[PDB]
């Protein structure tokens, strides 16, 4: 597994940015052929978001023909509401972009059946063949999306309870926790591994435990991060304060070993 | 990987029985289309044999469209004599239920061609496609059937020579002499091509393997924590094997499996 | 995985070759259907070449109908060059048995295009379905052939920079110029290793004893590539004494019981 060690959360947004480009073009994406790009939310992917777009202002990209397949999206809520994952999404990245309605695809938190959306959401990707790189964060406990830890890593897409602190912590509901969702819909550890690449984004020092469970750990189902190791072609991208938990000698070793990479970042 | 943690043996083989309960009630196996349930021996899987008798005295299951494979037979030993797996299995659990004779597999310990009575084995698993369910325990060293720990994952079902600890342990039931020197066993590879692998695990001389199996990382000594590369591997233990693990793992499990761990 | 334990290197390429030896006349190879052998070089695998050498004149096995593939060779090196790993194979090995010349293969360090020879290679690999068997080292962090640590499990034959550790290495065999030491290396990948039917490791001397470490006490982690073996199918490794050093006394204790009948005789 590829780690690419940067000192800020800017270098890690943009350097993935860079490397989303690198790939799109790379592809040549046309209307038959489209590039498919898995992709999250929250704070972390958000610098990458905006790197994105500048280069998309500049003219080094068009996303046209990309299509789009997020993780998550919460269960009950509008779509249009400001705290949809929808939202999140044409808010900080879609509507800034000249990428077309039919490519972005989205879990529908809102039907009669989670199972046959779920499963709708399976195809539509199958339907593509494979996601060409899929882009992710990591949770402090080295969780994917809404899996759980000790989650199987060939489960699919499927509807998650949401944890006690998850709820607690998304309490942009007024301060209320009543008003926080239960459930939200989720891609699968086994959807996330049947992309060609993964790349999470990981930054902070609260995910440093996380980083050494990925990097320096062993295959562990505790630490879904971990699975990465088996997968065919995997990147991590971060930063210094994400590092903490790490040896000296295993920083040194991927900074030198990536150093052609890591040169304008 | 899934952990179940209960408080005691007595529930263990309960909530084992319930389970394997609802795959097949889920499953509606017929003539045509059988389920295909793999299982153990020895002290451990008893109170589940024991709560699937109830059960099906209850009316609550059928095992008349079930196919049965067992995991190991002594070599050498008459199929006949009380300390047989094929004895085990009868006595125990097929003699109670109304299972067909021609759904139940075990393994021919005494044939003049043991690679290929095992090869047999397999074949006519792969007739049925898979086994849907297959139920088993635990070494002390994380082993699984008389695969030997630092076995390979692709391991196929073999005679295997039994250790002279093994040996020594069975001598009660025979004068070490007279105790059988070889096994038939399922493989690891056997066990993984389920499409779901239940683990009984009971006992505190087991905590060194529930530690191994859910805090540990994938390692070929300790067999069983291979299931955490299996799609649908389930763990089902008591207070005594989770000594030796976290606090919080224990609290983890116990509260993400709340909803299923009510009743029992 | 296997652990054959064994007391000094001289036993380890001894137990190897009969190994070889053993996989090769029960496979029974013909023209039709060749038994395909991969293999290393340097001073480790040296006694398994001369032991098999020794075997072969006494006309226990024969190589004419096996087929080779090497694991590494140096860019930008005339291949009739010493310091070759082609040369090291011929002059270690090839030119002491039957072997046939076009049932050799080593990759060319000199195409113009390095990413079409290594397509050319795996190709050849693929045209014989299988490579049977598969003998190799470990590096000192347990790291296969050319492939860093952290390679892809999936990663494929490539042209790998060599680190600066193992250019100050060979800079002897270049006459203490560093200058003259190539800059880089085709190497096959870990997803070709592990492509094998079978995976046969040598770990000699006290260097190694971390490495052996990882690989039979260790778990699964990609930072030490051996440890994937775990993983593979049919994997052996077989070791001397001194590369035990970091083993538990009952890990040793346990895999000396367990292949006592395998080992007698060694
Ligand atoms: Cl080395
Ligand atoms: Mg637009
Ligand atoms: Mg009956
Ligand atoms: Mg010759």
């Amino acid at each position: 597994m590829r780690l690419i060690p940067l000192k800020a959360a800017a270098q890690v947004g943009k350097w993935a940015a860079a490397h989303i480009v690198k790939r799109i073009n790379e592809f040549q994406p046309t209307a038959e052929r489209p590039f498919v790009l898995g992709l999250p939310t929250g704070g972390t992917p958000l610098a990458t978001y905006k790197a994105l777009i500048e280069m998309h202002k500049a003219g080094e990209v068009s996303f046209k023909h990309v299509v789009t397949f997020n993780m998550d999206e919460y269960v009950g809520l509008a779509a249009d509401h400001p705290e949809s994952y929808r939202s999140f999404m044409y808010n900080n990245f879609f509507n800034h972009i000249d990428i077309q309605e039919e490519n972005i695809n989205l879990l529908n938190g809102n039907t009669d059946d989670h199972e046959a959306e779920c499963k709708r959401y399976e195809d539509k990707i199958k339907s593509y063949g494979k996601i060409n790189l899929f882009m992710g964060g990591v949770g402090n406990d080295g969780h994917i999306a809404f899996n759980e830890p000790a989650s199987s890593l060939s489960s699919r897409t499927r509807i998650k309870t949401l944890t006690e602190d998850t709820r607690i912590a998304n309490s942009f509901f007024d301060g209320d926790i009543n008003q926080v969702p239960k459930y939200a819909l989720t891609i699968g550890v086994g959807t996330l591994l049947d992309a060609q690449e993964i790349m999470i984004l990981v930054t902070g020092h609260n995910k440093a435990l996380a980083l050494q469970a990925a990097v320096e750990g062993s295959v562990n189902h505790l630490w879904t991060v971990s699975a990465l190791q088996l997968h065919p072609k995997a990147v991590i991208v971060c930063d210094e304060p994400s590092t903490q938990e790490l040896k000296v000698k295993t920083v040194k070793y991927f900074t030198e070993l990536e150093a052609k990479n890591i040169v304008g970042f």
